[PDB]
């Protein structure tokens, strides 16, 4: 407090004018905040719009280098790929996923050689390989079996690197990948690609539009209700060797980011997902809300720690910064 | 927890993007204050030889010198007059003249620019034939409360002028609370004070004083009665919490660089809007080695970024142009 | 706060007399704070001056043990000594670093054998050595090759503990080189020799001058903008057995060296940099700041938290304290 | 994190010059006061038979010892007057006498050494024919507003015969916010106030009564409704932060030693300038096992170390001189 | 704070009154916070004064178990045993150490035989044992030798156990000596053997009388100025195994004890050293100090944060608490 | 760190006299007050049956009792009048009658045993027809400050009859500093005020209804909006906050045994005298199982030391009498 009392203390008088406003301001979200993911789909020449995602399309890859140009010339500092999974390439193998010629890997080696500078996140997880839908070789009860599901993941892992990701992310919520895949990598000599790992990811409601866009939880993901949790599960992953931490769903985890970041002063990322998106979204083509809220959105999560943000608004963000 | 070779903390570094990615801080022109020294007269530009590349300026050419810091995006001017040597006395009353060069250059600069920020200064040094930051006795101490008498008129005179900031450096005990219900009291409801609040008896003021021409009056004489002991952290956190009491929007650390501990201790105790004056010898110092070419101009935003990491919301540095003018690149 | 207020109290009161300024001093700066690092040069009755160093003396090892009766008798602790290695033993093979007629392991024996009571810190790195100057058997890409890297320190580090140094300082930046080292140390028997790592070393443009003192960033040196950041590399360091932790520049980096005493109570050292030092030395060469600015920065590291400060002007500095 | 053998902690012990860079903490001059027992009359010297090495000096040989103390660079003295048995009463009216011991010793060492702090010693029990630090009510009960009242008239003599610093020792509730007010109110605007905050009910103060002739005044007599007891470790913090609060420029830890726990809690909570007294029966206790061939002299230095290691910022002890003349080795 | 402010607040209230005093008094000494350390003679019917412990005698066997009687009536709960080792079973086998027939042997075995529950707390060391009063098997240049000291006090430890000690104490500040005689004890089956460590030892000028009593620093024993360095040593000795750390002088280190405690809210002990008796004991025979101060000096210690104290004054303590 | 079998928790239980040396703390007689339940008349003993072990008791009967609670050490009691019928009335004057139970019983005390500490108890639940701590409005709503000025005067009387302490267990709003100032300005400087400050609406206090006769009165009655909220805990450290700085000498937490976190809560925020009161319903329900052979009578110890491990300084316990015996022992 510093027995700071009305009215020798007017909380108003910096407020008065831009200029003293700007310089008590606490936190600016830049472009090097920004991650934005994209849905890869397989073929030439084509884009899909996802009905839950307004605004945002499944695109080939021929036609994400023709936006990647964009992106990069507005500073967006890194891509998180998801690839869109032809039917016929799932299974139980669940081998599409470390396959050499895979979407994922022959996006990443294509924006590599195109964009060198280009950060690549790429998604280790099963799921979208499989045709259950289950991040793991699930087991014949239909629990998502831990360890076997870890065992996956690693090759994948391994996959991206040799196609020259620069970072790998499991959003998979299985305890103790990013140990194993940390080890992998560094067993194989790619010593510097970066583990971001999933780290506090919520059983939520928000993933819905993202479903949707893929083409594709209690029991692995965190209950929405716990908080202390979240720290546990981090300091798990920095132990494991994770470059990187991300707190999954964004804006109604705020507070979780906040105390991560205070607890481990580590860098901390966070997912403003599909479900946040597209309620912003339909809100402002619905002429509910000012476009203003993208921004103030994103400010948030700078406010509450974040390093950066995983998000769709990435391009339309980046635009109005430049502006 | 996190032992290598499972934690390499030069991956995050291995590339351009990630780093950017996990960059703790960013100085932008929003954390940028001006300092500038006003002349008398009209058509007047003085170079500082002990600040290489700094202009004493008259209000005319500071008006027009103004138009490119405002299109750069500098938040605000931080005045600093150069008085007459005949307008210095005992009493410092030039201190309170509504004639005076800063309060002249106030009401000039915000009818030109009414959105930029002035910042006057209140204390008696630029007006004293002594050179002391107040009155003094019979036995040549610096007097706290009749000192504070004077600088309450002068920023009542500063407000009139229509500073939007009035910034006490003055580091007698009490000013701050005085200022602000004097300012209360005038109706000066939000005039913002800016207290110098952990303000140190240090060395690196020499160039300032050459360019406000405080340098012959002080001669020899020392601060030591009431700037800060350079030794001391602790007596820091107990001045700004009582700056902070006595009513102050924003508290500053000065100097800057030699400081930073202060910076970061200030700014964590308090979580109040923290400045940090990066004063004329730090300026000088990196503008004669960039000059001499021992190091590169890089260091300018380097030594700028520190002020930031170290918990800075605003810095006042005589490199404001050439810093607003790289990060506009 | 503990409701002290004006004018009960008047803050200026123990400023009042020089008695009570001095009774309530809080830190002092004292000949045991200093380091002073000296630039050796091979041969015998030599000196350089350093155009970027004002003052500065580059020393064949005979000048060199001149020099140091003197420093012996104002009582500094220790030197930091760095080789001005000849073109022609530099190279690839950076076998130099290693090599026992070295002019550091020379050096070292030395001194070891005029002034036994004084310490001797030795620099482990490589780029002395290289022909390319770069702190590594490099990749054939340009990158700076790590564990690699850390291969060579180690026959370094031996080398110097043979030659009698009692301190060993991996001025490097590779990661988990103090754990090699150390146990390189303890596995050869080097028990009580002192491992002083460079923990939180920042990628600076303040080094300018020292590059030409000796003749000689981004993805080893730390970010500037990076505060917790250093606190992880600190603890990193203390974990692999580090008696000491150097933050470095110095005075741009003074609330790192508050956050790291703060974090973790160990001994805190700090290097007053060739940039820095020469700042100085110009702006009071030139008339523009007195001299007692250099007791003012040191003064500056101690109550920031520093134990021992590398500074250039040791000398100078304690002259002054003896007076 | 640490541990063997990657981590020795012996390695940094192993030499002398290791030991230096990575020690802690150093006492200095800065951080030495020395009480001195003040005599009437002149040409008086009288030994301390359980102060073994003090005497009680007049003023005039106080003049004389205090050239070598200043020399030796002991920036103040703390004066304990050894009030005549006639001059004690029950309502201690000597304690405020311009003709005072205390007041005419500051006088005289205020002329002759304008540098050196003379800090004065606020309190009672030098003046009442019961010993006590207060005035006594119908109940043998130290009252303790009346007492206060007595105080602040002393502590205002001090200040006219020219103290730097005044020194309550009394422990009366309230009495720095007395004494402080009293002092504004006077015009003494710069003379600190050295609280005895934290002022435990001890035995170690033995010698002192003997040394100031308390002891036959006080015989059986004890304090503990006003000195703390000394089990209560809590209580010293809201002592300490009581004589914040009402203005005390300092704050003291009362015995020493066997305090130093005290003296860390004070200075890590209220990071305010904080002292500490190595009594007299710490004095005797060391200077006895010295003389005696028990302990090495070396324990002097290392009993005043722990005070500054403990975050003591000045030290009270007897041992001073002796102190000041091995630091100047 | 809490705004508490005179005239509402008068902190004498609480000391108007003996009932209120003892209601609010924070700490008690009691008996079950003392251990007595004795010097053992070797032979029968002997006791010898100490000139600079005046008061303490030094005790054959025999007349331990006499005075033990009367110090287990008072309720003390243990000893310290410092046996005053016979300059003809001294040397360089350093083996009178682990000798079953030793003194400190065959004063456990016979005080354990005939009071089974008093505590013996055994001092595992080497110089008392030594003809060069060394606490290693030193080295040929005088440096007391770390590991190979080590080595001595395993068996000694194991000696000590074996003769029924329930905590054996290395009183020795060699690093990493708890873990290995840790490791051996639990090695051997002595699974509730108790380690009480010397955790924070000083080189210190109070230990003069304790080296008349027994008959016998700056390298191994800490630093008086340092109190950082006192929680990495205890925090070292607690991960090693400790069940019990020590503070080593007291009163002079009571700041230390109160950080120890603070910091690691473990099972913490006081030495009052042979000096700090000897103080005050000299003072008050010379009629300068009330005898009340034993009992103060005592209470310091347990308002400081210790759990037990090793002290000289333990029977009058005892005596005194019992009236 | 700390890792099996390094480190076996075990080893220290393994003996007595190594689980003395640890054992963190003790209850001694020091930390016990007892309450008593005061009856008017002569030669008056009526037992409680929800309180078995336990009688109220007339001031002789009182006298004869303390005799032995004083010879046991038992530093204070806290007396409960068992008012009778027909004094009970809507302004509850009877609480500040010079003439009323507890003020008789107080004098009687303090002039048989004058170092016996007497607590009085500051509430109107005695006197009212209704049974609530304080006077009614029309709404049957507690008014809050009209029963300060009730209280204020029975505080008064307290001191007036000698008491030591006045302890108001009230609820009030700012009661504690009410009482504070008219005890300051009455001249009652050492008259110390124990605060109920989180005193929680508790079904605990069954037993004590019946004790002091407010059952029938109070009947199915509530204190929800004054007494605390049983499910808050932050609350808790906002009520203890205000009392200290009204000027309360020790605070207390009511029940004890269910609230024992809040006592640790309290004594670790404030580090100040912090109480605890074992409710008549802790006792009966402890007795209740001891006298159906449920319970060994050790739980009477055990109960009390988890007060002082939790942090309370005293405890208010209707076990005082067997507790101090057992601790004779
Ligand atoms: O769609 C979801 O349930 C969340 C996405 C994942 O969990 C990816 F492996
Ligand atoms: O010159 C630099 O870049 C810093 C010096 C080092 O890094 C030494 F190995
Ligand atoms: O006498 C000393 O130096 C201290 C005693 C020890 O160190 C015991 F092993
Ligand atoms: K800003
Ligand atoms: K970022
Ligand atoms: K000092
Ligand atoms: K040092
Ligand atoms: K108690
Ligand atoms: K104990
Ligand atoms: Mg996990
Ligand atoms: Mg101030
Ligand atoms: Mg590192
Ligand atoms: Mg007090
Ligand atoms: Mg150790
Ligand atoms: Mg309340
Ligand atoms: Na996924
Ligand atoms: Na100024
Ligand atoms: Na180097
Ligand atoms: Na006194
Ligand atoms: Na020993
Ligand atoms: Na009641």
């Amino acid at each position: 407090p510093a027995n700071r009392a009305y009215p020798y203390t007017r909380l108003r008088r910096n407020r008065r004018d831009d200029f003293s406003r700007r310089l008590v301001r606490e936190n600016v979200l830049t472009v090097d905040d920004l991650i934005l993911p994209v849905f890869v789909l397989d073929g030439v020449n084509q884009r899909e719009s996802i009905p839950s995602m307004p605004g945002v399309e499944r695109l080939s890859i021929d036609q994400l280098l023709i936006e990647a140009e964009e992106w990069v010339a507005l500073g967006i500092p890194a891509l998180a790929l998801f690839p869109v999974t032809p039917v016929e390439k799932k299974s139980l193998d669940a081998a599409e996923a470390y396959n050499p010629e895979g979407i994922a890997q022959r996006a990443t080696r294509a924006l590599r050689e195109r964009f060198p500078e280009l950060g690549i996140i790429t998604d280790v997880a099963l799921d979208p390989f499989t045709t259950h839908g289950q991040n793991g070789i699930l087991d014949d009860d239909g629990y998502v079996l831990n360890d076997v599901s870890i065992d996956v993941l690693v090759r994948q892992a391994l996959s991206h690197a040799e196609a020259g990701a620069q970072v790998v992310a499991p959003s998979d919520m299985m305890d103790g990948r990013i140990g194993a895949i940390r080890e992998a990598l560094e067993s194989a000599g790619h010593t510097n690609v970066r583990v971001m790992a999933y780290s506090a990811k919520y059983a939520s409601a928000y993933y819905g539009p993202f479903r949707d866009a893929v083409g594709s939880k209690a029991t692995y993901q965190m209950d929405p209700a716990n908080s202390d949790e979240a720290l546990h599960e981090v300091a798990a992953d920095l132990a494991e060797g994770a470059d990187m931490v991300m707190v999954k769903p964004g804006m109604p985890y705020l507070d979780i980011v906040r105390r991560v970041k205070d607890e481990f002063r580590a860098p901390t990322f966070v997912y403003q997902v599909s479900g946040e998106y597209a309620m912003h979204m339909g809100a402002i083509q619905n002429g509910w809300l000012a476009e203003s809220v993208i921004l103030e959105s994103l400010t948030a999560f700078k406010r509450a720690g974040a390093d950066g943000i995983l998000t769709y608004f990435a391009k339309q963000a980046a635009e109005q910064l430049r502006r």
